[PDB]
């Protein structure tokens, strides 16, 4: 699975 942080 891909993954996206948006900290
Ligand atoms: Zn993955």
């Amino acid at each position: 699975g891909s993954n996206q942080n948006n900290f």
